[PDB]
């Protein structure tokens, strides 16, 4: 089960990794 | 300790999926 | 490895807080 965990993990790792650059897109657009 | 791991990282997964609709509606409402 | 992998997953608790914070800040700025 372990390495199926991991994979879990850096599947979520991956999802947070695009969706902080998006937040990022965001946070441009809506700033001075 | 390995279900209760894999519980933490399905809370993970759900913060994750809410997190992404809620940039998702920000994106739409900063865009032309 | 079971303790590592409570590390990552708690690395990406942490980057998940701080991604909620910054989308609940876009979230307002472009509330009405
Ligand atoms: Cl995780
Ligand atoms: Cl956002």
């Amino acid at each position: 089960r372990m390495k199926q965990l991991e994979d879990k993990i850096e599947e979520n790792t991956s999802k947070i990794y695009h969706n902080t650059n998006e937040i990022a897109r965001n946070t441009k657009l809506v700033g001075e």
